[PDB]
DNA sequence: GCCCTTAGCCCCTTGACAGGCGGGAAACATCGTGTTAACCTTCGATTAAGAGTCGCTGAGTCGCGACG
């Protein structure tokens, strides 16, 4: 929940380009959520530590 | 004029298909999942150039009195 709460500013970021694509931005915003919950489930020490491409990608 | 004999129509029995809804068996186009990790961690409209009224809030002005 922390990791969530300290990057749904990306999320909100990244819901900024689907605007007016059939879904409100809010509703973008808390959908594209789903996804980086379910990125946190998967989310190991690999190559290029960085979430933010991970985030990134999943919310997309 | 009535009875007998024979012909035509109606009805019954079988049937050789024809294909025809439909489940099965199969070959093939969906529909919901995942998964990848090289860089930005506040996006954006939209009234607001007429008009009668409902529902709430928060400032400045006064009484009643006590303690010197």
């Amino acid at each position: 929940k922390e990791m969530v709460e300290a990057n749904l500013r990306l999320v909100i970021s990244i819901a900024k380009k689907y605007t007016n694509r059939g879904l409100q931005f809010l509703d973008l915003i808390q959908e594209g959520n789903i996804g980086l919950m379910k990125a946190v489930d998967k989310f190991e020490y690999r190559r290029g530590y960085k979430f933010s491409t991970y985030a990134t990608w999943w919310i997309r």
